[PDB]
């Protein structure tokens, strides 16, 4: 039993809700919140900009030190950093950005990072400003993630489409 509330169950391990991931994280304080990161951990917009704003820029300060030490992530890769006031940990995951021409096949590799964590609150990778089809992202999530994932979808119209079209 966990503290996630109001989710629709899609499969044995995947759950979905129309919610602002920032507000959901602040309420649940999950062990892991997933950020829709880029390789530079520059949290300017989309989910990343919102999560970072909610940390009063502490996420960005920590991320800049991470990059200065380690260099950029790989597309499809991840790193674990602090969750600040939102969660115990933040798993920064880089899905391919279609608006940069990145290989959509890397979306499966990106979701594989979730399997290193028993339970996660997450957005749909590569959706939103990353330019991929969210219906496809949900399919890859369900077919790749085996751990327990609670997906927050900000847009109510998109949420209803994802549910109604789910096979
Ligand atoms: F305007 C900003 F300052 C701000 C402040 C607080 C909350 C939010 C919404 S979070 C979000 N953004 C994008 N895609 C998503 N997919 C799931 N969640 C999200 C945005």
């Amino acid at each position: 039993v966990n503290s996630f509330s109001g989710y629709l169950k899609l499969t044995d391990n995947v759950y979905i809700k129309n919610a602002d991931i920032v507000e959901e994280a602040k309420k649940v304080k999950p062990t892991v919140v997933v950020n829709a990161a880029n390789v530079y951990l520059k949290h300017g917009g989309g989910v990343a900009g919102a999560l970072n704003k909610a940390t009063n820029n502490a996420m960005q300060v920590e991320s800049d030190d991470y990059i200065a030490t380690n260099g950029p992530l790989k597309v499809g890769g991840s790193c674990v950093l602090s969750g600040h006031n939102l969660a115990k940990h933040c798993l920064h995951v880089v899905g391919p950005n279609v608006n940069k021409g990145e290989d959509i096949q890397l979306l499966k590799s990106a979701y594989e990072n979730f399997n290193q964590h028993e339970v996660l609150l997450a957005p749909l990778l590569s959706a939103g400003i990353f330019g991929a089809d969210p219906i496809h992202s949900l399919r890859v999530c369900v077919d790749t993630v085996r751990t327990n994932v609670y997906l927050a979808v900000f847009d109510k119209n998109l949420y209803d489409k994802l549910v109604s079209s789910f096979l």
